[PDB]
């Protein structure tokens, strides 16, 4: 099962992949246009820990992590590429056509780990 990570995911929420990502129950799929922004926004500290917390994981042997409006349905292109996937960003509950997209669940990262 694959999880895929907002930018604002992993800028407000590192813990909660950190964790999923070293659940070994899901893939971690980060997207190009995410990895992408955050090379951007590394400004945000919490980009530059994003990406160097990625890199850790990398190092240590990870195999269950990758990289691979706007932003979200941009998930969507990347999702239907590998389309049990599953994205998660930030704004839980609260556009309507993004999460329309039928094939893919869209959850909020606290929303998913709290179930999980």
């Amino acid at each position: 099962p694959y999880l895929v990570p907002d930018t604002q995911a992993l800028c407000h929420h590192l813990p909660v992949i950190r964790q999923l990502a070293t659940s070994g129950r899901f893939i971690v799929i980060i997207p190009r246009t995410v990895i992408d922004g955050l090379d951007l926004l590394k400004e945000h500290p919490g980009a530059r820990d994003g990406i160097r917390y990625l890199e850790a994981e990398f190092k240590k042997g990870n195999r269950y992590i990758r990289c691979q409006l706007y932003k979200i349905l941009d998930s969507c292109k990347q999702l239907t590429l590998a389309q049990l996937p599953l994205d998660n960003p930030s704004v839980l509950s609260g556009a309507l056509q993004a999460a329309a997209h039928a094939s893919v669940d869209i959850k909020n990262v606290l929303d998913f780990y709290k179930q999980w």
